[PDB]
C-alpha cells in the first residue's frame, strides 16, 4: 500500500493528507490538494476558494 508517512496508510490511488498534526486522511488524486482551512481536499489542479468549494 501507501505510506500515510510513518503513521497511518492509505489505498492504492488514494492520498494522505495531513489536515492534523497525528492524524491523516485519505483522499483522491495523488497530486491533489488538502484544503487546510478547515478539513478538505481537491483534484491536482484546484484551488480551495471562500465560497467552500473549489476554483481552477
Amino acid at each position: 500500500d501507501v505510506q500515510c508517512g510513518g503513521g497511518f496508510s492509505c489505498h492504492d490511488g488514494e492520498t494522505c493528507c495531513p489536515t492534523s498534526q497525528t492524524t491523516w486522511g485519505c483522499c483522491p488524486s495523488p497530486k491533489a490538494v488538502c484544503c487546510d482551512d478547515m478539513q478538505h481536499c481537491c483534484p491536482a489542479g484546484y484551488k480551495c476558494g471562500p465560497g467552500g468549494t473549489c476554483i481552477s
